């Protein structure tokens, strides 16, 4: 028989461990099932940790925060849902789940190149968040890997600390929206961006010190190309974790679509009882401290929800 | 002559401190001017910190961290500003200052009832957010002072976790919403929640245990009643600290209207150049991860708007 419980989270991560603080801490006892911060090495925009804080080191304490106060946490994989019927119901490998309420917090997955020479320099130079590791590179020379909206952005960004910024791309030209290109091919104009087409990362070269440098590749000849730059930026593509979703929630380009705004309920879906906190829904700031914000406020939704609900019943 | 900065910052506090790590952390160099957190004794619902965290050693930490990554701290008040111009004005006792871009963080207040009996106790029992210390008192006995929507929230809140709640009120109706009166009353018919009209907080009891009991005086005659309760919240009311802005942004109900929204820009007030975060337009959620949270938020905003006008310029 499945497991019922008043309040599922699903997913562990900034997100969905704000959540379980908030609602254990509510008194609703919620189960968190667990199954892009764990990732990075050195985190150095957690608010009020200014030095020596690591990803995982940051997990270990959200998730001993969400257990000291009663969250249930429970290691499965769900491979489907049904959010037609109430309760609804997860399906996992070990066990069937239903809930009264759910908050969905399955963040999001970076895509990479998948080379040898990037996982071995992975932490030492190589990385998927500018926001997170561009200021490390102040008055040094960066490239960023990608064509679309996001690759874009992480080059702009990067402009302003990095002293160079070389973008790198396998087609000759972008996926991305108008207004970015235009503020893209200013700075290249002004000698702060350089943009090289037809190509893609064949080798990441370093030693001790970290990266050092980029082989390159051209996609419509045999030629190659070295850059010196000590950090990579790899910025392919984020894709929210919807698939299971798909069908059964309204998504705008796979992320789950919530109402926002300044009146409450910020985080409702387009089922009612079922709330979306973090980078599952969250295209533009995808940061671990707005994540853990949306979270709180996914919890705050999802109480005063099951609380009228309750008023009703039995 | 007047301190020109191209970013400032408004308020210390965990939404303006954010803000000016990922403002320090993009290499703006903001200033932040200085001058509901720092008053909770135990901070147990910071993510992260699962025991041990008081008010002002987040504070500390928080200000270290907009420190080391180079923000400029100035302690100063401003008691008014001119938005109608650009670089945008602020006046103040010690200096006057101007920006390019104006982030707006200096939160709400919450009032109290002005007691030594309320002071005394203060930090022992004695309490204005339900949020923040109602997990104390699971399965004990509580009273929320305070007529409004905030008053009425915090008991339905409480009621779930305490055994029973008295709601105070020094009128016989209740100036709150429609459809949060409905849940009270259902509540006080199934004896979760007692109501006392026309009455006032005379004295706070208690001993080395803290809070132990509550004396009222009728508004409407000499009689006085004691209740035996372990925790007393405050709810008269939160006032967001932003007489300088009327006639200058658009205010509802005092708090700053911004955009909001799923797609950027959600810190943008009715002012170009202008963000605001934080409490001082969060009239729901008001804890210090949410306010942390679009403190970031409104990094990222002003970051991109000072980007795209240094384009246009020289």
């Amino acid at each position: 028989s499945a497991r019922h419980s008043r309040l599922i989270i699903l997913g562990s991560g900034p997100a969905g461990y704000s959540a379980a603080v908030y609602a254990a801490r509510a008194n609703l006892k919620p189960t968190l099932i667990a199954g892009q911060l764990t990732t990075t090495t050195e985190v150095d925009n957690w608010p009020g940790d200014p030095e020596g804080l690591t990803g995982p080191a940051l997990m270990d304490r959200m998730q001993a925060h969400a257990e000291r106060f009663g969250t249930e946490l429970v290691y499965d994989h769900i491979n489907e849902v049904d959010l037609n019927v109430r309760p609804f119901v997860l399906k996992g490998d070990m066990d069937e789940y239903t809930c009264d309420a759910l908050i969905i917090a399955t963040g999001a997955t970076a895509q990479y190149l998948g080379l040898e020479s990037e996982q071995k320099f992975m932490g030492q130079g190589v990385s998927a968040c500018a926001t997170c590791d561009g200021f490390f590179y102040k008055n040094q020379n960066v490239m960023v890997v990608g064509g679309g909206n996001t690759a874009v952005e992480e080059a702009l960004y990067l402009s302003n600390i990095a002293e160079h910024v070389t973008l790198v791309h396998r087609r000759d030209s972008l996926r991305s929206e108008k207004i970015l290109q235009d503020h893209l091919f200013a700075k290249e104009k002004e000698g702060k961006i350089s943009i090289v087409w037809n190509h893609e990362v064949e080798e990441v070269l370093g030693d001790n010190t970290g990266v050092t440098g980029v082989r390159l590749k051209s996609t419509k000849d045999d030629s190659k190309q070295e850059v010196q730059v000590q950090g990579l930026f790899i910025a392919i593509g984020h894709k929210p974790n919807t698939s299971i979703f798909e069908g059964q929630l309204n998504l705008r380009d796979g992320y789950i679509q919530v109402q926002s705004g300044t009146s409450g309920n910020a985080t409702a879906t387009s089922v009612a009882g079922v709330f979306a906190a973090g980078d599952v829904a969250d295209s533009i700031y995808r940061q671990a401290i707005t994540s853990a914000g949306s979270g709180c406020m996914a919890a705050l939704d999802a109480e005063k929800y099951l609380d009228n609900l309750l008023e009703h019943h039995h």
